[PDB]
């Protein structure tokens, strides 16, 4: 396997992926109260949402890359769901692809009894990484309700980086005690491990 430093990325994204789903993220995605951080020229487009629901929760492979002084990972942790609005003058169901991701970065430090930890630093959403498209079939929306896309292009992101990050910087405390020492004795040196 020499190597066998190429195998900790893997093993990285391995427990971190993990983490998030033995801690919860799809329920916690799924349960975001999105109308009524939304409710609480739009009152009428609002007043005719019967309601929201977060469906099909999505967490797609996970990107790592090493900061050029070697000190830092950057985690890309990208994201999936469908909304389903209960909006009946639109005469069906109507349902939003969401896209999105997560830019968490990780650092290694040692505390006052000495012992390392990797921790959380920025985590934030990716700007122009968020995406929603209406589910219309073979042909695409124009024109047709961008101001609810608007509203959702403001709450949604903001929502979902405030329930992911929190979990990340949990999973992190977590790890398996061996792969954050191996990971964080590699980034507080500078040693570069993850492949391009
Ligand atoms: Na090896
Ligand atoms: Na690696
Ligand atoms: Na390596
Ligand atoms: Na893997
Ligand atoms: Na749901
Ligand atoms: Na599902
Ligand atoms: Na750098
Ligand atoms: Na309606
Ligand atoms: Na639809
Ligand atoms: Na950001
Ligand atoms: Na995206």
């Amino acid at each position: 396997p020499s190597n066998p430093t190429d195998l900790l990325a893997g093993k990285f994204t391995d427990a971190l992926s993990g983490g998030l789903l033995s801690g919860g993220l799809l329920g916690i995605l799924e349960n975001i109260p999105l109308l009524d951080v939304i409710k609480s020229s739009s009152v009428p487009l609002l007043n005719n949402i019967l309601d929201i629901k977060i469906t099909d929760p999505q967490l797609l492979e996970l990107g790592l890359v090493q900061s050029p002084d070697g000190h830092r990972l950057y985690v890309t942790i990208p994201l999936g769901l469908t909304l389903n609005v209960n909006m009946p003058v639109v005469g069906s169901l109507l349902q939003l692809a969401v896209k999105l991701n997560i830019t968490a970065e990780v650092l290694a430090v040692k505390d006052n009894q000495g012992r390392i930890h990797l921790v959380l630093g920025d985590c934030t959403h990716s700007p122009g990484s968020l995406k929603i498209s209406l589910l219309n079939g073979v042909t695409p929306v124009q024109s047709f309700l961008d101001n609810l896309t608007g509203i959702l292009t403001k709450v949604l992101p903001e929502l979902i980086q405030g329930k992911v990050c929190p979990l990340v910087n949990g999973i992190l405390s977590g790890l398996d005690v061996t792969l954050v020492h191996n990971i964080a004795e590699l980034l507080i040196h500078g040693l570069q491990f993850v492949i391009k």
